[PDB]
């Protein structure tokens, strides 16, 4: 890269209720869209989890006039963004939360882990993206976190072996979304990741919600010792530890979240509550968009470095991410060598000044310009081939 990263998740059900279309991706403020999520067999078989949402659902402009075999959905959408923004490069996600059981499966064998990235690929080099993100949450043992190294390096000998035949010179990008929790950190061959992947994800969130007997941090950078059950959880010690089990400091991309956790029937952060309540679209998650709520104030833990909003009338608490976070997580990262920022994710952002994208992308100044590729020669999409020329 020749600059940050300023990554967002574009996920592919963000389509439908949260009608947020790639056209809608503020693109100038991104070096990277990561479309999420690829779905995964236990044979290692990628899979589209939305076939209509990928590459059949027809905006204004997708005629069904066109001849040949033509790709529409977003992939169509975010070739156009790539088209209109070079320094945009877009990667295919697999897996995610809801879709990681077929992980240990699919890289347990030489055959599954040819297969996946075969099937992969031929999705990356179809669609027109410019990589792959590897998103297993999460390797639970010794052998699944070996295994999940023989399939990156299945996945990087492949794009390398498609790059010599149908993009010489071009380099895909291998990425993972790579968990905070030490429970789960410790468990990764991160070595291995440091040396093969060009991005690691760091996805420092979601340290405090239902899951939490406390009011929590939902992505704070620091322990608070006069308040430690604020912060189950802190970025710091996790970034300390990936760069220091021997993945490069600027290779680590800082996740933040562009949305927050509710706590309802609590005192204050640190505290007892009861439920997390309603949520944007689901239970007691926010879009950061609906952030701050009419009424609510925000206080900021300077300590922990970690914003929350509290309604004293009704008593909740919403810990999210504000502007200001942006620029000290920003400042914390350009401190510490770290390769940039990535957003879960881009449907929840709000426009103009008070984007936490925007934020970032202006608290980063230099980012990433390495040019996306837009030659696909391989694709089974005629338009995709074309260049939607
Ligand atoms: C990089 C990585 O590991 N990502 C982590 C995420 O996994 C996690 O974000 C959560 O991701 C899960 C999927 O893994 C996602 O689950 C989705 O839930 C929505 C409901 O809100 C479903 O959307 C519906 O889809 C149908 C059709 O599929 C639509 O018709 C309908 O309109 C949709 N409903 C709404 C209201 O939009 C998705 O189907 C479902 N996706 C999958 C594949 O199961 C969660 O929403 C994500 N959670 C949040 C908080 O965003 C993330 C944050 O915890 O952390 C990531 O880094
Ligand atoms: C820091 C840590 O390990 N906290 C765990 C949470 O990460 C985890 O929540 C889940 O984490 C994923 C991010 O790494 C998200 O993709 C996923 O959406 C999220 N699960 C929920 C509840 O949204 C919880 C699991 O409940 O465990 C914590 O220990
Ligand atoms: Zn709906
Ligand atoms: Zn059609
Ligand atoms: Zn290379
Ligand atoms: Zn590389
Ligand atoms: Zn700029």
């Amino acid at each position: 890269a020749n600059g940050y990263a300023n990554s967002v998740y574009f996920t592919n059900w963000g389509i439908y209720d949260r009608n947020f279309q790639p056209a809608d991706l503020v693109a100038s403020d991104v070096t990277h869209v990561i479309y999420s999520f690829m779905n995964l067999q236990a044979d290692g078989t990628v899979i589209s989890g939305d076939t209509y949402a990928d590459y059949e659902k027809h905006y204004a402009d997708d005629s069904w006039n066109d001849v040949g075999t033509n790709a529409y959905g977003c992939v169509k959408q975010l070739f156009k963004v790539k088209k209109a923004n070079r320094g945009l490069k877009v990667l295919l996600s697999i897996g995610g939360w809801t879709w990681s059981t077929n992980f240990p499966s699919a890289a347990s064998t030489d055959a599954n882990r040819k297969n996946f990235a075969k099937t992969a690929i031929t999705f990356m080099k179809d669609w027109g993206f410019d990589g792959i993100d590897i998103a297993w949450a999460y390797p639970a043992d010794a052998t699944q976190a070996s295994n999940m190294i023989l399939l990156l390096k299945e996945v990087r000998s492949q794009l390398d072996a498609y790059a010599a035949q149908y993009a010489p010179g071009y380099h895909f990008l291998l990425t993972i979304a790579a968990p905070a929790g030490k429970d789960n950190y410790s468990k990764l061959r991160l070595a291995d990741l440091g040396q093969v992947l060009d991005y690691i994800n760091l996805m420092a969130y979601d340290y405090a919600g239902s899951f939490s007997p406390l009011t929590g941090h939902d992505a704070n950078l620091f322990n608070n010792p006069s308040n430690p059950n604020a912060t189950p959880f802190n970025t710091d010690s996790a970034v300390k530890d990936y760069i220091n089990g021997g993945v490069p400091a600027n290779k680590i991309v800082l996740g933040m979240p562009i949305y927050g956790r509710s706590f309802q029937n609590t005192a204050g952060i640190g505290q007892t509550y009861n439920g997390v309540g309603s949520g944007s679209w689901e239970a007691g998650i926010w879009d950061y968009k609906a952030l701050p709520k009419a009424g609510a104030t925000v206080q900021y833990d300077s300590v922990a470095k970690g914003y929350y909003s509290y309604n004293s009338a009704t008593k909740e608490l919403i810990s999210f991410d504000t502007p200001d976070m942006i620029n000290t997580k920003v400042a914390y990262l350009k401190s510490l060598g770290l390769g940039g920022s990535m957003f879960w994710e881009a449907s929840a952002d709000k426009k103009g000044a008070d984007s936490l994208i925007g934020t970032s992308h202006r608290a980063l100044g230099g980012l990433d310009t390495t040019q996306n590729l837009l030659s696909y020669p391989n694709s089974k999409y005629d338009n995709i081939k074309n260049g939607l020329n």
